[PDB]
């Protein structure tokens, strides 16, 4: 009936997955669909402020899993931003609504996001695929950065170098 009509929801391009890591243990908690079900799930999720220390909060679209070893992630790599303990709140919220709204311009490229909540800094990463693309990670890292007012470099690691060495891997690239 027309109830559903006149409050008619806002179809996303993708269906996204909230999943959580506490302080293979990944769990996912929240999936969404259309903008009306991502304000509600966001509403109810503690902001990164709130997170406890060593929580890892990931965004990824609907089967990818937010791992190095799968098949979409396998060739990828991530870029990350810092922020200072605490004060990551508004850099998450941009980096979901620029994601979930499509709004990058190599958006194929894009798996999901995480925040790490640390002490210290917050570090917030955007996944990619297709790591060796160069031309389409430095249109992501640049549009981000752009999108946050973010005024310091940032970096792009290879899965594949963050799986051989650990806190050792090194960007490959930065803007």
């Amino acid at each position: 009936n027309a109830a559903s009509l006149v409050h008619q929801p806002h179809p996303l391009e993708h269906s996204w997955t909230f999943w959580f890591d506490n302080p293979a243990s990944i769990r996912p908690i929240y999936t969404f669909s259309t903008v009306e079900e991502f304000w509600s799930v966001y509403n109810n999720i503690h902001h990164p402020s709130k997170l406890a220390m060593r929580a890892d909060l990931y965004c990824f679209k609907h089967k990818i899993e937010p791992k190095w070893e799968d098949p979409v992630c396998a060739n990828g790599g991530k870029w990350t931003v810092n922020f200072p303990r605490g004060k990551s709140d508004n850099g998450w919220l941009y980096t979901l609504l620029a994601m979930i709204g499509e709004q990058f311009d190599c958006g194929d490229e894009i798996c999901g996001a995480v925040v790490n909540v640390r002490s210290g800094q917050d570090k917030i990463s955007i996944w990619t695929k297709n790591a060796s693309n160069e031309a389409a990670q430095a249109s992501i890292g640049k549009q981000w950065k752009e999108f946050l007012d973010y005024n310091e470099s940032i970096g792009f690691i290879f899965h594949d170098d963050a799986k051989k060495f650990d806190r050792h891997a090194k960007n490959k690239y930065m803007v």
